[PDB]
């Protein structure tokens, strides 16, 4: 569904960020042999532009560049496991 919305914006213009999927950071473990250790998993997801009322903003999405597309991967993370 939609897990979760914050405002933010693309490429200077104002816009609502919808977090469609989630999946929880797991830690590695890291602490003790080799045999027992394990990456971290999780912490990514899926996110899409919206205009303020949630609507599909397709004129944002063409303005997504990579490099925003990383930032808002982050502020989705920190959204997501945060208190």
């Amino acid at each position: 569904a939609m897990l979760a919305e914050f405002e933010d914006r693309v490429a200077g213009i104002p816009c609502l960020i919808v977090v469609t999927y989630w999946e929880p950071y797991v830690p590695a473990k890291v602490s003790g042999p080799p045999e027992y250790c394990y990456p971290a998993e999780g912490g990514c997801g899926e996110w899409e532009v919206r205009d303020r009322r949630g609507r599909p903003a397709p004129w944002l999405e063409r303005k997504l560049t990579e490099a925003e597309r990383e930032r808002i991967d982050q502020a989705v993370f920190d959204r997501m496991e945060g208190r």
